[PDB]
């Protein structure tokens, strides 16, 4: 039997929550109808929270851009912790100059554009410059030919020795009500499928990013990880991740994880959450 | 230690020899320099001979065409057992009617095309007749754009419940000397490391294909199985498939499996050739 | 959609029927009562059976001895094709004398032996004689010390090339209503955990048993494909099995596929029987 | 290509060394021969060092002991970092009372003792206390009986919706020149080849032991993660998880990672430490 409790009824317990995005906040249709009375609600209660998402296929601004589109304007780009920020700062420190070849939009690679190294889609990888390629990011299953370049990246892992970074997202994500799309960490599967295992993966269930948050909060709080809540619709990510780390988790029921399924992949997969909540949504 | 022996000091142990093709007889460039005179070799001998193959492409009649315009002429269609074979005698059986999906080129459709069922690429499905899709079948790794037909393909078996089909071939090939390409067996492994194990596989290390060619002979001489040879370049299909069925195995060193490789990869499999050869090759 | 179908309603259409036996002749709970009923019919029709079984424990003519004492005096030890056949045959015809190692007991170990080979227990390798080990086959989770003897068995198979034999069980079996055993299809699954693949793996859903019945009932008559039915609960093992060699399948639901759970595992696998039938125990 | 470099000219860029033990501080012969060396040099010097370990069998201070006893007093348990800390942590904070279950020896069990749960062998679980059991711990791969104790933890886990974890050891610890034995992370990947992923694995590659070291440092100095140097043996914990955090690694030879096999091995994983040395004993 699953308890399922009120979210609006959690938050008194919390110093500050940890929303994942997608499957929480929005969905293939953009936001969950609602989801600005949650942040209106928060700031109302002088509550912390930020976004913790395995996106890097843009950066933390362009993150924050899509939500005032969207009209969650309370989003900044301060709140949004992202695993494109570990992969660039990875890159930064150990990557000395030469090419970084990427799987992805001239537009996913523009956030990690740095002085000394240059960003080559793998379409632009040859024998002429595969020797100055240092590393290979996966960012966005969109932008480049398949056939042409996954055939090509697995040639230039098989030809360099270099790091394989992705983060670690889904699979596949829902396009519509029907159908799924092969997200950037399953094209990093499928190329691991070919090769063994291959890739550095950054991001949930993994704890750098909360400890990044965790950090910031302790500089203007007393605050302790069980104060903190990670909301998130993945068990084996969001929250296995927070459970590790020590965070208190909500599974909502509005993404990967429905309803019917809740109890069996609960049980299944050993990890338990410490609150079910239908959505993230709070009602008016 | 390996003892190697001369391919032709073998040959007097056995009524029929089984060649492997990619790898055996032939490579990226064509024919093995040489090959012809192993199969004059064997006519001279009045030694039987079959070419069995993972490559269910092309039909046998095109597959010895193939062989005919690399100039090898004794190679006949009756001597090519190819997967492709079981895969058309399944679908006859299994499937009623409607649509067999495939991805691949037409030309490797081709063979395929039969009465009450109409092929179509994985492209050509949608809404409109997706539930007339009773198969599908995985032909060529050419002929289609990944991204779209990937996709459509994990979404199609999320929504039909249909046999997925493909030949067990190697997941690459060789391509240059340097490079290698994906192949169709590749595409269902990739497929299968997002959706899960969902394919049927058709070919070497099962026994079918050995079994068909078997009883032929059986039909015209006295034969036992370890009176047929099964020349192979690859552990895990060719000479795990024919030590399985009770035939002997000749490892070539001329394919997948490389002389500084061999000791190890026979060690780390407990896949045991009869005999270890340099190539298929005869001289004089 | 999932339709039952009455098991007798199907019988008539064909000359020989092939049972699985646990989960569809018997369960944890001993005979499906009833189960006479159908042996005493298919006698009655003029009808053949063979039981075609992944159990290789024990010798066919102990399997048989085995339903006598249960009261089942209509299956008799030429009916029963074992897995454990193929393993038999394989030491006669692939392992030159030496030593077969096992993990079992001294009973399912003895009657395989044939001349040259010595069989021997795990427990009894060491420094001397491991040189003469030749082959090692798992065939019992009972009969030897799984601390001392898995540590010993990782050990044997990193230091000897060996070929590693199991009968492809399924990795756990019911014991009772709600405990499972770890089976030695199981334990060989933990040892390929740890050193990678590495078990040649007899059985269905290898087409070897099939050949190896087609080829005796032909024999004794006018038969083809289509008037035998394999009857089996295991999707992956007993319909995968039989499809692939071209027979009719009938599903059963008294074994590992529960009626609730049949149509999510045949749309998640692929794996379509021919028919779907509550139980092989007929009325009348 | 392959550079290896003098372990001591490293030393002075870095204010802390963060030392993986087994592979190199010792092996299965004890302590690597001048070991004290290094750590008399690094007090000299005025740098630090913790140990950071993924073995969670004893207490930190029953670690450090195992170290005097040998004569290497240098090592004291408040420099010990290891993964059962973590464990014992998750407990505390993620288990509600009860029952915790364990497979490994009573003295093992001894640190995670606390006030609120019993600690108690997966032997003495039976249907009269099973409700009351509220994690399983795997601990050591010593203290209980495999037969019956891992057929029961295959059932307590099918039957309780508990947290099943383990330290992140390899799957296999050498014994001897020849020999390996099967390490408790191994057991879990057993297990988990039985029942599927089910364990939460706890230590390298994580970044919470990393993390904890690093608090700790930078609130007795002014330190950064550019002055803190991560050695290791192995490259998939040590030098995966060291480079993921931030850290120059050192990989050193003397362990899991053999000179003859490193650049093979660098290749295949694409995991690049940033130096490769060949022990962490430094002369003099
Ligand atoms: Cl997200
Ligand atoms: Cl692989
Ligand atoms: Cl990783
Ligand atoms: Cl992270
Ligand atoms: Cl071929
Ligand atoms: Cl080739
Ligand atoms: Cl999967
Ligand atoms: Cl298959
Ligand atoms: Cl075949
Ligand atoms: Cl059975
Ligand atoms: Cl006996
Ligand atoms: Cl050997
Ligand atoms: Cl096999
Ligand atoms: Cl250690
Ligand atoms: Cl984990
Ligand atoms: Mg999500
Ligand atoms: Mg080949
Ligand atoms: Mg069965
Ligand atoms: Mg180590």
């Amino acid at each position: 039997g699953m308890q399922i409790e009120s979210f609006k009824s959690l938050l008194p317990k919390y110093k500050c929550i940890f929303f994942d995005a997608f499957g929480v906040l929005k969905t293939y249709n953009g936001l969950l109808p609602g989801i600005e009375n949650t942040f209106d609600y928060l700031k109302a209660q002088g509550q912390d929270y930020y976004i913790v998402t395995n996106d890097a296929s843009r950066s933390p601004e362009q993150l924050a851009d899509s939500y005032h589109k969207l009209g969650l304007f309370s989003i900044t780009a301060d709140k949004i912790i992202s695993s494109g920020m570990i992969t660039k700062e990875y890159i930064d420190l150990k990557v000395d100059g030469g090419i970084v070849a990427y799987l992805g939009t001239a537009n996913s690679a523009n956030y990690l554009v740095s002085d000394g190294i240059k960003m080559l889609p793998v379409s632009a990888i040859d024998d002429s410059n595969i020797g100055e390629v240092n590393a290979l990011v996966l960012l966005d299953d969109e932008g480049f030919n398949w056939f042409h370049d996954l055939n090509k990246t697995v040639n230039l892992l098989r030809k360099r020795t270099i790091p394989a970074i992705v983060a670690n997202t889904d699979n596949t994500y829902p396009l519509t009500k029907t159908d799924v799309a092969i997200a950037i960490g399953g094209v990093a599967t499928m190329i691991e499928s070919i090769l063994g295992r291959r890739f550095i993966r950054f991001g949930k269930p993994d704890s750098q990013m909360f400890m990044f948050a965790y950090d910031m909060l302790r500089q203007k709080m007393e605050i302790s990880k069980r104060e903190i809540l990670m909301v998130g619709d993945t068990l084996h990510t969001d929250i296995l991740g927070g459970n590790k780390f020590g965070l208190d988790t909500a599974l909502v029921l509005t993404g990967n994880t429905r309803i019917d399924d809740a109890e069996t992949k609960i049980k299944s997969t050993g990890i338990v959450p410490t609150h079910i909540c239908e959505s993230a949504v709070i009602e008016l």
